[PDB]
């Protein structure tokens, strides 16, 4: 489980304004 939108596996799909 990670990000739905980038995939990094660390922060969720609320805080990836990166
Ligand atoms: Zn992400």
């Amino acid at each position: 489980k990670g990000c739905w939108k980038c995939g990094k596996e660390g922060h969720q799909m609320k805080d990836c304004t990166e």
